[PDB]
RNA sequence: CCAUAGGUUAAUGAGGCGAACCGGGGGAACUGAAACAUCUAAGUACCCCGAGGAAAAGAAAUCAACCGAGAUUCCCCCAG
RNA sequence: UUUUGUAUAAUGGGUCAGCGACUUAUAUUCUGUAGCAAGGUUAACCGAAUAGGGGAGCCGAAGGGAAACCGAGUCUUAACU
RNA sequence: AGGACCGAACCGACUAAUGUUGAAAAAUUAGCGGAUGACUUGUGGCUGGGGGUGAAAGGCCAAUCAAACCGGGAGAUAGCUGGUUCUCCCCGAAAGCUAUUUAGGUAGCGCCUCGUGAAUUCAUCUCCGGGGGUAGAGCACUGUUUCGGCAAGGGGGUCAUCCCGACUUACCAACCCGAUGCAAACUGCGAAUACCGGAGAAUGUUAUCACGGGAGACACACGGCGGGUGCUAACGUCCGUC
RNA sequence: GUUUAUUAAAAACACAGCACUGUGCAAACACGAAAGUGGACGUAUACGGUGUGACGCCUGCCCGGUGCCGGGAGGUUAAUUGAUGGGGUUAGCGCAAGCGAAGCUCUUGAUCGAAGCCCCGGUAAACGGCGGCCGUAACUAUAACGGUCCUAAGGUAGCGA
RNA sequence: UUGAGCCUUGAUGUGUAGGAUAGGUGGGAGGCUUUGAAGUGUGGACGCCAGUCUGCAUGGAGCCGACCUUGAAAUACCACCCUUUAAUGUUUGAUGUUCUAACGUUGACCCGUAAUCCGGGUUGCGGACAGUGUCUGGUGGGUAGUUUGACUGGGGCGGUCUCCUCCUAAAGAGUAACGGAGGAGCACGAAGGUUGGCUAAUCCUGGUCGGACAUCAGGAGGUUAGUGCAAUGGCAUAAGCCAGCUUGACUGCGAGCGUGACGGCGCGAGCAGGUGCGAAAGCAGGUCAUAGUGAUCCGGUGGUUCUGAAUGGAAGGGCCAUC
RNA sequence: UGCCUGGCGGCCGUAGCGCGGUGGUCCCACCUGACCCCAUGCCGAACUCAGAAGUGAAACGCCGUAGCGCCGAUGGUAGUGUGGGGUCUCCCCAUGCGAGAGUAGGGAACUGCCAGGCA
RNA sequence: CGCGGGGUUGAGCAGCCUGGUAGCUCGUCGGGCUCAUAACCCGAAGAUCGUCGGUUCAAAUCCGGCCCCCGCAACCA
RNA sequence: AAAAUGACA
């Protein structure tokens, strides 16, 4: 079983986690939870060695395969599906594309062909003869089609392309799973396969999510990484949000009710220390006091950022209008004969979920995607703030965290005030120095609504706000979208934040477009759904 | 019911005292540590039991070092 | 006697006579003296025995290094002018 | 009838005097409270030491009680007090520094003494080579101070009190200039002494240094000079040197 | 009535009366290393502990703290049990390095595990506690009155230099 | 009744592309059915719901591998097994009802006995509970041993206790007071090394917002500025300010000194081995210097044939680096 | 050898500032150009290169001047080692040492080694 | 002046709790309901966070001085 | 459901 001691990594100069030493094995899968800045993703890089730590050990058995999750690559792009998804198992690809480049070779000599006999033998004892029929029967499951399983990784999309990347983590049985953010931009029944698929196996699994309700479903052990310490309470999501809160109240108790005992030996003190006959028993008292030591109370990183939207030059009567946008790329109906008239203070959601133009819209009303027929004619002073959902072009250049919330200061504000966004986003004194490429998921999200609060839109198009982001996050964004007064246009899969807020649904069906005039409980009650 | 428990008679032995030495059952504290609690004083003082002219121990399931010695007890070194 | 300092009004003693306080054992070091002198000396014990025997053993003539080890050298160091 | 009333025996002990080496290691004299009751008394018995008994005071347990008396461990320990016994000859201190559960104890060093071994080793004076920053002094610097000159600028009165300021100002006033002082924590100056080193005589029973045996002492006092504190008060208190 | 025999005889102690609490009998409680004794040759109208101290009128509010009583769902938790992982030794395969069966060993400690504590409620003739600031009435004065903060609750009847 | 282990028996474990809900080995492919059928007449359970398993029979005597699409073949079947399992057995557990036989009886009767002790015998009632022993968690002033600092213008309170800078400090060093004043318990991968260059404060005169004070251009001034941090001493050859390259913020040593009662602390040319900057002479063993810090014991981590209690190993010690 | 000039020193204001004058054959400075060898947080202003029309304006060197800076006696004063004295918070006497400020005054340097030109 | 607790709109108080938001209950002011007042409903007003300085991009918060108010304390033989 | 008050003459 996988170990970790003491493992303590630092880049900076302030603690980010401090001798962490824990045993993960036994068939138990740990939820890994904390903030959206602390330790998770450079702690399962950490567990499969793709950084060492500062100084600490990672120890696993000499032969314990890890089956281990992307989104640190997007562009292997060189290979079939089925070959991809393949070389998860890192011991049987190597024997097969060698044994493949020997056969390219002239000619099986002696050395040749005894280096190749016992890779033969090796290869049938891993059964790579049914390697991709059972990737494949995988492939399906995640959702691709056999008839272009054999496709090269072009011909794959960029959308889909992250399935692919998915179903090669947990290819065949590995043992010790690191999975990382798995249902991110994720659909409902995707993430029902995963979590079935999940729940028949034995092999412990770490997994980061930000949700409660996968973790509450799969997980086993509640693994934390806040305060600094990895605190891992056996339980299923509730029991532990149940116990740490009472465990920090008893130490809160604990020091208000062991001060105010400091207040009263203090009150004796201060009246008979000048005494002569009382001076013996007012000496004692400060003992007594000093022998106390209140314990320390450090605050939890979780927190909460203060985000408010505001509208610089409030426009009226109607915000936008598209006149039949018929748009496709390769399917051609993406939306067929899209016609509709946005008024002011619409909160459009946009629903519908997979690889239909669910995005796309986004994009024809903002430009960057052109459409097929129709034009799109915004109001005339509608300033937009974009929340693209795939962000990493605005971070490939590496500035400092200060440069890059910069850019975007308006007429009318100091460096004095684009700090001020930084604070409230809980970027506080060093995390202001760093790199703007190396950030967090969250962390990233957030800088990007330090940006549109700073640009003050009066139209926001949000692409999947509620990315990376904890509950805290899409708590504090929700409530900040619903004071917002103007235009609003998301998109979500989760149905709580879309239904907090919204005034109007239209979701794309991959044959026809359904438009509503109220929230979605409505929705699903006129959908027929309980 | 047999039988045991119990009763009577007879034969033999013991009983109590004594200075030290000896074996065993229990077992302090002052004191030293420049305070004190681990530790020391010390298995000492003292209490109790038992025997002897002495008592205990004693004839390797011991040491050694692959060379060997040969029960126990006491004295001088090893050795502060 | 104790004190910086007592005729001190600081302590002790009424006087006489007798008793009353740096000792003994074993180890170690330095001085003096005596014997022997790269040698010196025995302990227990035997012994008609303060003789003689007994040299087990102790101290000294070689040191350096934590140690193996080397040895008028040795340790340090990869090596030391 | 009565934990009833007055009052002797009987039990007790509120006040005063005497007595304090007493008649007595708690009493006598004149008064005083209870006196059929939770009373008082004779004889015998039981409870024993961290234990007894206690209408409760730490009271009583053989003139002894916040832990009896006797014997033993025992000659407990005492950084504290006292005492320490015959004679002569030579040398002869310290009451300081450092450390201390340390401050009236002790350890190392400084000072004393005995032995051994060594070089003009050491001391005084004359001459030569040195570094100061004290006494004194000075006011360029750091502060402080009083005058006089020029006065930036600043407060006050009149008028459109939008401006510009159109004015004024008996009043304040920095920086510079000339004159006059003060400073432990000021110095563009600067002694006497003292101290370090070298050379030279004369003088001094090696007075110098090293090693080894034995210590004591680490409570100081006053007087002159230089000073901190105090009141330039104290036979006050804390340092330097004699 | 008792008390410091021998400087204190009192307002101190005891008391009848009152209340709380323990005790179902081989009672609780005490003296005992234990046997056994007192309680008691008694049986809840009896016995022990604690406080108050005839009698008359009465004995207010607070369960936050500390005790005591009841509750057991949940968290933590000893001995006991010893699943796993790591190391030592070595029959052998290799005369290279090196691995290394069985056994014996050193260590690590999964699982089971009660009371207590945390938690929930009660109890004050249980130990205990019982508030600040500001304004306001026909002359002055004072506030019956009002605002606000805090507390578990803010000292009631009676008495008061 | 309910946990857990084990054994025996039977099921369940399609997505394609297949006749059809095939688990992997491979034995065979011609074998399964008449001690009485595929279908039928009819039960229940399971499910990706398409389909599988089972009682018996009026009748019943016949179904599949050969083909075929797959990486792979078939309830023709048996095998040794794997996952989820259902049932009966069997092992210890937990719980609850009964029982008597250990154990209790300070219930009744008889005897030793002329005995409200004790013992034995019948009987009744409790009954594997209570109680006792070893180990163990809680409570435990009921009891016992003890600790509860020093300086100090008497003691107590207040203040202080280690390190750095100035004055007292009497022109070498040192020098006290509960004397007068301030600081430290760090920081910096550049604020370290080298090479190349540069020189400040403060006013005086001319200009957009622009002002007494911002940037510009002249002149006076002279280090009155600056130094990561308190003060003192320094600093122009700059130790102050920019830039290029770099890691000497190296290893073993070290003549000779300074300062301490010691433990110790500090300065150091030069030597050897390997570097950096510079063309080169050369400079670099952290920073302008002085604060930024605690012995020993005990223990942890890494290296090293030094030792290894018969011998070979090992535990354990030692040494080096470090917590 | 004499004069001028350049480099390296000695010495460090009696040596430095201010005012006036003067020097271009050589030397020195300014000077022309800049693609390139090099360089500017922009600018050949600085650093650097190829040359040389002009000038001695500025800088530099030399000479003259006291308006500053600077040096500075003699005498007296203060202080002080040793020995004495007083009416002793401070002084005095014998003896030895003897400033600081100020005054008279001095004063716009002196000098070595090479290398060029005019002699 | 030795030690604590404070100073936040007119009154009484949070926010200081690890700097990025100035808030509560009552009150004042202007409307509405009412015959009229009170209550009630709507809208707004106002604080140099006692006053000075310091690192700070940013202070009420962190540091220090000064002033004011409330409690103490300044011992025994 | 909440609804208090109105000097004398
Ligand atoms: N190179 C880097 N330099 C500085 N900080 C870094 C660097 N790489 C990562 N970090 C920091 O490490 C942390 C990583 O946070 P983490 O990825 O666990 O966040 P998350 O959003 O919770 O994770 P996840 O994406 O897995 O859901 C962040 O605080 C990030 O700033
Ligand atoms: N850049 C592109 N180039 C080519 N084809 C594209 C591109 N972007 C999208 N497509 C095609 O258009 C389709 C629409 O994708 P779209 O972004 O609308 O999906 P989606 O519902 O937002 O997906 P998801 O939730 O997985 O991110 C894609 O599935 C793909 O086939
Ligand atoms: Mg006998
Ligand atoms: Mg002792
Ligand atoms: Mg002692
Ligand atoms: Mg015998
Ligand atoms: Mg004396
Ligand atoms: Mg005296
Ligand atoms: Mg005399
Ligand atoms: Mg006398
Ligand atoms: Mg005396
Ligand atoms: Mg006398
Ligand atoms: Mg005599
Ligand atoms: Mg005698
Ligand atoms: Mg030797
Ligand atoms: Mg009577
Ligand atoms: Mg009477
Ligand atoms: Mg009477
Ligand atoms: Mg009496
Ligand atoms: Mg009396
Ligand atoms: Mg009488
Ligand atoms: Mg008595
Ligand atoms: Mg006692
Ligand atoms: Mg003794
Ligand atoms: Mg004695
Ligand atoms: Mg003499
Ligand atoms: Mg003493
Ligand atoms: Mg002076
Ligand atoms: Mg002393
Ligand atoms: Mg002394
Ligand atoms: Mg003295
Ligand atoms: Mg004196
Ligand atoms: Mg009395
Ligand atoms: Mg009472
Ligand atoms: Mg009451
Ligand atoms: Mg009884
Ligand atoms: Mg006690
Ligand atoms: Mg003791
Ligand atoms: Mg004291
Ligand atoms: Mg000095
Ligand atoms: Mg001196
Ligand atoms: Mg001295
Ligand atoms: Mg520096
Ligand atoms: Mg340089
Ligand atoms: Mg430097
Ligand atoms: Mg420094
Ligand atoms: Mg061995
Ligand atoms: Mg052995
Ligand atoms: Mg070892
Ligand atoms: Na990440
Ligand atoms: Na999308």
């Amino acid at each position: 079983m996988l170990v970790s001691s003491n493992v303590t990594m630092q880049f900076g100069s302030k603690p980010l986690f401090e001798n962490i030493s824990v045993k993960f094995g036994g068939g138990n899968r740990y939820g890994l939870i904390g903030a959206n800045g602390s330790g998770k993703s450079t702690f399962m890089k950490i567990l499969g060695g793709d950084l060492e730590p500062t100084l600490g050990n990672v120890s696993l058995d000499p032969n314990e395969r890890i089956g281990k999750l992307r989104q640190d690559q997007f562009a292997f792009e060189e290979f079939t599906v089925l070959d991809t998804v393949i070389m998860g198992h890192k011991e049987l690809w190597e024997v097969k594309q060698e044994r493949d480049r020997i056969y390219a070779l002239p000619e099986m000599s002696e050395e040749d062909g005894y280096k190749v006999a016992d890779l033969e033998v090796k290869y049938g004892e891993m059964d790579g003869y049914s390697a991709e029929a059972r990737a494949g029967e995988l492939l399906l499951g995640v959702g691709i089609p056999v008839e272009q399983h054999y496709g090269p990784m072009s011909e794959v999309a960029p959308g889909w392309k992250l399935r692919v990347l998915l179903a090669q983590a947990l290819f065949a049985d590995p043992d010790i799973l690191l999975l990382d953010q798995p249902t991110n931009n994720l659909d409902i029944d995707t993430i029902r396969w995963l979590e079935q698929v999940l729940n028949e196996r034995d092999s412990t699994m770490i997994i980061i999510s930000h949700d409660r309700h996968f973790l509450n479903m799969v997980c086993t052990h509640m693994a934390d990484l806040d305060y600094g310490e990895l605190r891992v309470y056996p339980g299923n999501y509730d029991e532990y949000m149940t116990a740490a809160t009472q465990a920090r109240e008893r130490l809160l108790a604990d020091n208000a009710k062991k001060k105010a005992q400091i207040a009263e030996l203090q009150s004796f003190v201060s009246r008979f220390s000048a005494n002569a006959s009382k001076s013996r028993q007012a000496t004692s008292r400060a003992r007594q006091i000093d022998k106390i030591k209140l314990e320390e109370v450090k605050a939890s990183s979780r927190q909460n950022p203060f985000i408010r939207f505001e509208q610089d030059k409030k426009l009226f009567r109607n915000a936008l209008e598209v006149e039949g946008l018929t748009k496709g790329f390769d399917n051609g109906p993406l939306f067929k004969n899209l016609n509709l008239l946005l008024e002011v203070g619409e909160k459009l959601a946009v629903l519908g979920t997979n690889g239909v133009g669910k995005s796309t819209l986004l994009k024809t009303l903002v430009g960057d995607l052109q459409p097929d027929s129709g034009t799109v004619k915004w109001s005339e002073n509608a300033r937009i703030g974009y929340y693209a959902q795939d962000h990493e072009y605005e971070f490939e250049n590496d500035l400092t965290v200060f440069e890059w919330m910069s850019q975007w200061k308006q007429e009318g504000d100091d460096e004095q005030a684009v700090r001020s966004i930084l604070g409230r986003l809980l970027f506080s004194q060093d995390d202001i120095k760093k790199p703007a490429k190396v950030l967090s998921g969250g962390e990233k999200g957030r800088m990007l609504f330090g940006k549109l609060m700073m640009q003050k839109p009066n139209i926001l198009i949000m692409d999947q706000p509620t990315n990376h982001l904890d509950m805290e996050s899409i708590e504090s964004l929700n409530m900040a979208l619903e004071l917002y007064q103007g235009t609003l246009i998301f998109v979500s899969h989760d149905r709580e934040f879309v239904s907090s807020l919204a005034t109007r649904i239209l979701e794309i069906t991959p044959e026809r477009v359904i438009d509503f005039s109220g929230n979605y409980e409505d929705y699903l009650r006129s959908k027929g759904i309980e």
